[PDB]
């Protein structure tokens, strides 16, 4: 079952209302923050809602643009859930799970934690049907030209299956 998923309520989310997307998402987007890191829960629930709000105010997302994100406090926040479009990727805003690793990984890797946290919360994706069975996993750098989720990151996603090699 998924993990622990802490609700927009908790970081105190800017409401909205933005364009749903047809859940049965085929992909699933692993991008890095690429900012800061955070390494207790209040921490993290501080920079989620920076996050959002620039997303919002400078970016012109209609909210935070992803998904779901993780902590390396080894929680999973929620983005703007399942039911929601993200502002994450090119043409797969619509189609792709986007989870966001809080943090810069391009050197050093998110801990243990952080990444049982992200697999667990994928699996019951695909078993709760938000995921196409055959879904397909892959990096933010393989579908756009962007500096994420970094090469250590990368480098482990790589390994995980449905993984598109
Ligand atoms: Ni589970
Ligand atoms: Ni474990």
């Amino acid at each position: 079952v998924c993990p622990n998923i802490i609700k927009r309520s908790a970081w105190e989310a800017r409401e909205t209302h933005c364009p749903k997307m047809n859940l049965p998402a085929k992909y699933v987007i692993i991008i890095h923050t690429a900012g800061t890191s955070c390494t207790v829960s209040t921490d993290c629930q501080t920079v989620v809602r920076n996050i959002q709000s620039f997303h919002m105010d400078t970016r012109n997302f209609c909210d935070i643009g992803y998904h779901f994100l993780v902590g390396q406090d080894g929680g999973v926040y929620e983005g703007v859930g399942w039911h929601i479009q993200g502002s994450h990727t090119y043409g797969f805003n619509d189609i792709a799970l986007g989870i966001a690793f809080i943090g810069y990984f391009v050197e050093k890797p998110p801990n243990a934690a952080a990444l049982e946290a992200a697999q667990d919360l994928i699996q019951c994706a695909v078993v709760e049907g938000y995921l196409t069975p055959n879904y397909l996993l892959m990096g933010h750098s393989d579908v756009v030209n962007i500096l994420s989720p970094g090469q250590a990151l990368y480098n482990i996603i790589s390994t995980w299956p449905h993984f598109k090699h």
